[PDB]
């Protein structure tokens, strides 16, 4: 099993949630959302990681994540690009994430992993699941043992992503927790709860979700997570995968 | 809410199972298989329909007739454009149209005109919203016992993907949605995973090929059905779809 | 490998031929007029021609909403086209079609794309010892078409053709993978390109036909009516295809 | 029409060629390959742009290529590439397919006021290039081109939807066809290149090796492509 932000991530461990809005709106709104999500997960005993990307400038957005981390007292995650200053971001956030469109940029992935922080590596929509083993293997090649593989859908014809549930099983061969992006593999909102239930019933380590105060409304998050936690318990009771 | 073979089928009703071997091998094997599935399904409170396809055509019909009478179960089979419907319809309880015929409206209506329940399989070349048109014309003449069966959609060459959104969309037909768990991969390791996913999304019935290639072994059926029944209880508990 | 068909030769190295016509037979008058028009146009371009028409669409419709003549009346109209206009005629056959009746009238049988995996039925069609245009299902990979074609040819029918019509690309979309035109040459049969169904959006019909002809094919299949191509634009299109076909044959390394 | 490295690019203009090795291997090898490709294109009267990708040492070889061989040079740029340094050396910038949806990066590249070959991602629908190109031209760069490289088709397969070559004419830009990556299987490169040329394109993009086409088979292939291009231009009603 893998350690991450003070809790354990794994197929046999309790499901965790990466959630937050897409982009940082206001310090006031970001702190309200982060606190609301923290309490909801606390009332459901779900380990929680806050996420939001940069609207406000890069430096100002970094401060809002600094204030969320310190005032709300939650771990924070954000994306990085090939031109992101890794040391400045790493001195603020707890989890780095590589976007799907960079998943084949091996050396950028290696630069990200070299920061010695947990990395959520998003599978590209142009990738077959078995190809993730090599992407993940290159990320771990210098000792970073905190890599995760994030499923976000695969291209299906034009302007359509399909969630191939086999990918959740195949990517267990990476030796990493598999995270399911429930709000991006739709990119049409009424399918988000259905697909999240499917992924959790198949068996995953964590959920990734965008929330709205292709997003799931904040006032509907607790009911959905309540149904997902019950589905997760059923998977673990009958699991023959561990 | 639809009635079928002495039980009711629906998203809010207990999950039912259509299962059996691909083709009828021997009368001895058919009675053993049908009897085995009957005892297992009865002990798990799962309404059960035995299925098998075409052993000469005349000989196969009596074997299904002997299964129906000796084992005491409803029986299902497919028919083609050249199947003598009255002869087949006078033996079996449920007709099924193969996926490659789903666009042959003239043939679908002839099948539905037998006034038996019909399991209409969606073609791998069909979008889910197209089943509304297939089912509507199938029901146009009063047959209120039509079901929609998902079996996967083409994904590039030599690959089927199970788009779980189809299970939600086809609810708009007003018919039970059946999930073919053994053809959506046609690769055996994913059968339980994909069955768990579909049941968690919410379906009316399961369709499974079982033998003691893309078949599930008979001696592993009960453990699998146990996990699917638990996932089905979780779906109905939190469902907002009924 | 050389193949004869309706009095002419079909092949990657042979002149391009055309299967064309309306989807369904409307009237005897309309079928004879259309067939006669295409016959003169193809003769004046030196393009071997086969007229095609069915009594119902490829996906047969409910009788409660069916527009057209009977199976029997449609068969008679094709006989008069063959006889009055003097052209070879092609039509579809389904699993419930009387093959001997259709075979005694038409020159070329055609199996629809949705039946390509029905080996039993394909073998019965090939047993008629007539030319067969076997359409590739949108759910088939090109290498699977070799097995479909091979089983049809396994007992000596030397007039089998492979017809490409596009493959499923996500929902409600067909893509024309030009690689299949190359792969299916390995069946040892003429490859025919369905230019009006590979889109099933009309703007692309001439473009996709040019592409297929430049890749190298044996024949063209086209739906034309006055995703059908209009009858009064067929000649300009065919003229540009012949120029692209000559260029393909001049530099070809495939034969 | 559009000007590019001293020649005109367009559906109605003669076909041009971007060609070269994937990455700079040797200074010696780059000069030989660029010289070989330059000679071949002259014997066929085909406008030619040399391409290879990389940082300081690789950038230096491409200038010696530009100066010794006397050909225009093209190279890729990434989000962290210093654009001004590369732009002061090469003649044409190229954005890789995986960056096409990074709108702000596309504009930073186009702001160099050099011609730019924007590769369509394998995950993009053709009609989406209209939006990508519009943002690229938004600050006046009238030297943008759209490069087709295939679209994802299931797992581990790229298919060339020839319709995209027609659709992308609506961007108002020359459409370039990548004949050596739309496969990513080597026997199909000439077949697919012929098809794209018969559909009608502005230029060819090709990876060469002394999923690449051998350098000693380039001339026979290009000879057949120029003939197909002439036939397309003779009957074209698209311009």
């Amino acid at each position: 099993h893998m350690r991450l932000c003070g809790f354990e991530a794994g197929l046999d461990k309790p499901l965790f949630l990466i959630a937050g809005p897409c982009v940082i709106e206001s310090e006031e709104l970001a702190l309200e959302t982060a606190g609301y999500l923290k309490e909801m997960c606390s009332q459901l005993n779900i380990p929680f990681i806050y996420k939001s990307s940069f609207g406000p400038g890069f430096e100002k957005g970094l401060s809002i994540l600094e204030k969320v981390k310190s005032q709300i007292g939650v771990p924070v995650l954000t994306d990085v690009h090939e031109d992101t200053p890794l040391f400045e971001v790493s001195s603020v956030v707890d989890v780095l994430q590589t976007p799907a469109f960079l998943c084949r940029q091996t050396n950028f992935i290696q630069k990200v992993a070299a920061m010695n922080k947990p990395v959520n590596i998003k599978k590209g929509q142009f990738l077959a699941p078995w190809e993730m083993k090599h992407v993940i293997a290159k990320a771990k090649a210098q000792g970073n043992e905190q890599i995760m593989a994030c499923e976000r859908g695969v291209s299906f014809g034009y302007n359509n992503l399909v969630s191939d549930m086999r990918s959740l099983v195949i990517m267990r061969e990476t030796g990493c927790p598999v995270v399911y992006d429930a709000t991006h593999s739709v990119q049409q909102r009424e399918f988000i709860p259905a697909l999240a239930r499917a992924a959790v019933a198949v068996g995953i380590s964590g959920l990734f979700m965008e929330t709205h105060p292709n997003s799931w409304p904040l006032d509907k998050m607790k009911q959905l997570l309540e149904s997902l936690k019950a589905a997760d318990e059923v998977y673990k009771k009958y699991s023959t995968d561990f």
